[PDB]
């Protein structure tokens, strides 16, 4: 088998290979990317996502999410309070101010240290899941708004036209901006472009060790356990690294800059923080492969976790029997 060791595999595709975004997937997990959750894709040096980033200040973050945290500094939870809309340009003002700002810094494993030292005495603000693409709708090759939908893919597999659309989001990170621990919904894939400004780190889980870390966070989050069998779907749990070495749990560390992809694979739980004021766009996405992992999906049905439209159909073809209770927690 290959990459036994779930080891981040980094690829770099030729300008060839970078055509047909399909089989360079299923190339990448021939050659065992997938069982680390998480793969490095760099793109052709004749690749551009667009032709410049100096027209993005208008851009709209209707509701900014100020991440406050509780708890411990390598155990925490996060919670979401709702900010004014501001513009891109006001934010990257925020996030460049010296209450926000990214500290000096030595390297990447330096800001790592302080990062899971200091992140919960802080609350940055975070500009996520707004509703977009900045990838020139010339740009033929990548471009995340212009990929085959996950609808499309069941109903290629599945034999069933469904309901549903599949768009790109923007987040807008600045520094200590944190993403929880998590799985994709219904365990899709995911791919994420950093379209500029400073790295993201990221954790991540081999899916093969899922359960591991699930049993790890019942254990650090006994009343979030109690309330939902699922709790993980709530995006809210954070677990230092230092902490997963000291319980056994197996995983895997990478930054990401500016001009690279990151592909997320089904089931493959993941974690990070932004290093300083950044712009991402990310989606889902399915293969066939997925089909097995969306059938065995956990859901959130105590209600917290609320989610797309699209997410309907998916539950419904893929897990009738949990469909009355998931809905329920729908409404
Ligand atoms: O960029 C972020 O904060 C979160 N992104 C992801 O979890 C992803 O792309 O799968
Ligand atoms: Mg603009
Ligand atoms: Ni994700
Ligand atoms: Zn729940």
């Amino acid at each position: 088998a290959q990459n036994p060791n779930c080891n981040i595999m980094i690829f770099h595709p030729t300008k060839e290979e970078f055509n047909d975004f399909d089989k360079y997937i299923a190339y990448m997990e021939s050659q065992g990317a997938h069982r680390a959750g998480l793969a490095k894709i760099i793109p052709p040096k004749e690749w551009k996502a667009r032709e410049t980033y100096d027209n993005i200040s208008e851009i709209l973050i209707a509701t900014p999410l100020q991440q406050v945290a509780s708890g411990r500094a390598g155990v925490f939870t996060q919670y979401h309070k709702k900010k004014k809309a501001m513009t891109v340009g006001e934010y990257r003002h925020l996030a460049n101010s010296k209450k926000y700002q990214t500290p000096p810094h030595q390297n990447f494993e330096d800001l790592e240290r302080k990062y899971w030292k200091n992140r919960i005495y802080n609350s940055p603000i975070y500009g996520a899941d707004i509703s977009g693409s900045l990838f020139d709708e010339n740009t033929k090759q990548w471009n995340l708004g212009h990929l085959g939908t996950i609808q499309d893919l069941l109903e290629k597999e599945c034999g069933v036209v469904i309901e549903g659309v599949n768009t790109p989001y923007l987040y807008f990170g600045m520094w200590k901006t944190t993403f929880a621990w998590h799985t994709e919904d219904m365990d899709l894939y995911s791919i994420n472009y950093l379209h500029l400004g400073e790295p993201k780190t990221w954790y991540v889980v081999p899916p093969e060790h899922g359960q591991r870390l699930e049993r790890l966070a019942r254990e650090l989050f006994p009343g979030s356990s109690r309330g939902c069998g699922a709790f993980l779907r709530h995006k809210v749990a954070l677990i230092s690294p230092t902490v997963l070495k000291e319980n056994g749990i197996p995983f895997n560390r990478i930054t990401q800059e500016a001009g690279e992809f990151m592909v997320t694979f089904p089931y493959g739980y993941h974690a990070g923080f932004n290093h300083g004021f950044n712009c991402a766009e990310a989606i889902n996405f399915a293969t066939p492969r997925w089909i097995d992992y969306g059938k065995m999906a956990s859901q959130c049905s105590c209600g917290e976790a609320r989610v797309t439209f699209s997410m309907d159909a998916f539950v419904r073809i893929l897990q009738p029997e949990r469909y009355d209770l998931w809905k329920r927690g729908q409404d």
